[PDB]
C-alpha cells in the first residue's frame, strides 16, 4: 500500500468530473464515484474525450460484455489516431478495472490534453512538459526570499509555492506576510481557496494530501498545470 | 560567455578522447587538442564512429576542403542511415569549427551511443532517456539519509550523490561518514578518485567545475551515465 496511489486516484477522480460536467449533452454530465468502476463500461471515457476535444465519438448502447469492451476500444482508437501511444493497455484491463492501469490511462490523457501544450520563455527544444512547467514554477518565484522550486513533490508541501505563484500574478490576493508565519495547512487552504474562488480553479487537491513528506507527483504535476492554464 | 560551455567542451573532449585510444588502428588513435579545430577534417569523427559502432567506414586522404567536407559527410550520412535525428548541422558547420554545432553533434553521439541504452526496474515507456537516469540515480540514493536527487545539475554540487551511488555498489570503498563531514571538494576528489582507481570510470569532470551554483547539465549526465556503465 502506498498513500500516493490513493491521492493519485482522488486527484484525477476530481479532474475527470470537473470535465464531465461541462458536457454538451445532459445524460452524458455524470459523476464518477470509484475511478476503478465507472469507466469500464466506456461510456464515461468516451465523454471526457468528447469534451476534451471537442469531437462528436460513437458509442455502442447494449449492456453486454462486448458494447462494453467496444467503447473502451473507440475511445482507445481515437486516441492513437491522435497520435498518443498508449502501450500495454488493452481494452479488457479498462473494462476488468485494473487500478493501475485506468490510473495509467488518465495520465496519458492528462498529459496529452492539458499538459504538454506548455509553452516557457527559455525553453530548450529538447525540453520535456515536466521540464518546462517546472521552468515556469521557478521563473514565477523567483522574487520571493525562502522559496525554492527543485521538483514537484517536497518543494510544494508546504503551501509558499502555491502562495506565491499567486501572488506574483495578481499580488492583491495574498498577503505574502503572512504566508511566511502561517502553517503548511493554513497555506494549502489559503492557496487552494483563493485559485477556486478567484481564478477559477477547481480544487484537485486536500491540504492533507499535499502537507506529507512525499506528495504524490502526478497529482501536485496536475494541479499546477492546472494554474498555469488560469494564467494569461 | 557562459562559462557551463568552457565545461562541456572539456567533458566531451574528454569522453571523445577515451574512445579514440580504443581504436583497433594504431594511426588512429589520436588526441583531441582543441574539439573545435580537431574534429574539422573528419578523421577524428569517423574514427569516433568506427569505435563506438564497432563498423569500418570509408574515409579520404587528400587535404583539400573538399577532402574534409566529403569526411564529414561521411560521418553525418553513417549517422542518418542509423536513424540519428541530427537538425540543423551540416558539413560546413564542422569544418569551419562552429563552436555550438560541434558541441550539439558530439551531445547527439553521446545520446545515441550511450546515454539511450539505459534500463531500469518500472520505467513508464513514454519516459525519455534522461528521465530513467534520473530514475535510476533516485533509487540507488533511497536508503540514504538526507540525499535527494532532484536533477543533473544542482544535486550533484557537494559530492554526495556521487559518494552514495559508488558505496551502494561497493560499501567497502567509501566511508559514508566522512563524507557528510567534508567539504564538497574533497567528496568529489574522493568520488572521481576511487571511481577511476577502483571502477575504471575515466574521470570526466574536475571537482573544480561541478562545485558551483549552475553546474552543466550534459557534462553531469555524461559522467552519470558513464557511472551507471561501470554497475552490473
Amino acid at each position: 500500500f502506498d498513500e500516493r496511489d490513493r491521492v493519485q486516484k482522488k486527484t484525477f477522480t476530481k479532474w475527470v468530473n470537473k470535465h464531465l460536467i461541462k458536457h454538451w449533452r445532459a445524460e452524458a454530465q455524470r459523476h464518477i464515484s470509484d475511478l476503478y468502476e465507472d469507466l469500464r463500461d466506456g461510456h464515461n471515457l468516451i465523454s471526457l474525450l468528447e469534451v476534451l476535444s471537442g469531437d462528436s465519438l460513437p458509442r455502442e448502447k447494449g449492456r453486454m460484455r462486448f458494447h462494453k469492451l467496444q467503447n473502451v476500444q473507440i475511445a482507445l482508437d481515437y486516441l492513437r489516431h491522435r497520435q498518443v501511444k498508449l502501450v500495454n493497455i488493452r481494452n479488457d484491463d479498462i473494462a476488468d478495472g485494473n487500478p493501475k492501469l485506468t490510473l495509467g490511462l488518465i495520465w496519458t490523457i492528462i498529459l496529452h490534453f492539458q499538459i504538454s501544450d506548455i509553452q516557457v520563455s527559455g525553453q530548450s527544444e529538447d525540453m520535456t512538459a515536466k521540464e518546462k512547467l517546472l521552468l515556469w514554477s521557478q521563473r514565477m518565484v523567483e522574487g520571493y526570499q525562502g522559496l525554492r522550486c527543485d521538483n514537484f513533490t517536497t518543494s510544494w508541501r508546504d503551501g509558499r509555492l502555491f502562495n506565491a505563484i499567486i501572488h506574483r500574478h495578481k499580488p492583491m490576493l495574498i498577503d505574502m506576510n503572512k504566508v511566511y508565519r502561517q502553517t503548511n495547512l493554513e497555506n494549502l487552504d489559503q492557496a487552494f481557496s483563493v485559485a477556486e474562488r478567484d481564478l477559477g480553479v477547481t480544487r484537485l487537491l486536500d491540504p492533507e494530501d499535499v502537507d506529507v513528506p512525499q506528495p504524490d507527483e502526478k497529482s501536485i504535476i496536475t494541479y499546477v498545470s492546472s494554474l498555469y492554464d488560469a494564467m494569461p
